[PDB]
């Protein structure tokens, strides 16, 4: 009876261990993150991949300048025109 | 004894409720992500980040048109090598 | 008593049963991550997101031949408004 009133008095603090390492899991878990809220690393560009990113700005830069040699080609191609008429109505 | 029957009954419910617990934990587990699958904050580029990224079509929109003006230009080059000579030989 | 006693063995068994899978789910916790430390998929942006990214060697290149185009504009301009010259003197005299 000694023997098994051990026993029963090991099991208590076996019992009693093991309810502090479930709460503190418990607890713990808590904190985690799940696989369908969270994104994989093959699946996710990281800062490495966008070092090299092209902003809608430097776009714009290219863009604004690309406007002003558009106008200054149109201007040419007046200045052009004109000037071949010039030069033919000299020749006649 | 019936002091130690009580015990046994208590260790009873106790294990039983440790059990659903464990399964809880461990089945809650199987939906969690590991480190090592997943990619971190620090590293990862947001939708944020990316909101003023440039396309390839944009860029590609742009190369359409410096074709265009390359091709203005050269047309003008020759017109203009052409004047040249006219006036020159004109001024003769 | 020996109904007693063999309860007893049962949750025995029992609690080393959960001892071995409590540590291993302590382990196992070891390796997953935070919810702080992770990032969402709604919050960021995917390798398919950036898939059609420009660089900034695109965006290089692009300048290169935009610069190169400037310089030949500016030729012109030269090359005309002396031509226009040329012309307005040739009329005059």
């Amino acid at each position: 009876m000694k023997q098994l009133e051990d026993k029963v008095e090991e099991l208590l603090s076996k019992v009693y261990h093991l309810e502090n390492e479930v709460a503190r899991l418990k607890k713990l878990f808590a904190e985690t993150a799940t696989k369908a809220e969270t994104a994989t690393k093959a699946e996710t560009a990281t800062k490495k991949d966008i070092a090299g990113m092209a902003t809608k700005h430097d776009i714009a830069q290219l863009d604004k300048r690309m406007k002003q040699l558009e106008w200054k080609v149109e201007e040419l191609l007046s200045k052009v025109y004109h000037l071949e008429n010039e030069v033919a109505r000299l020749k006649k």
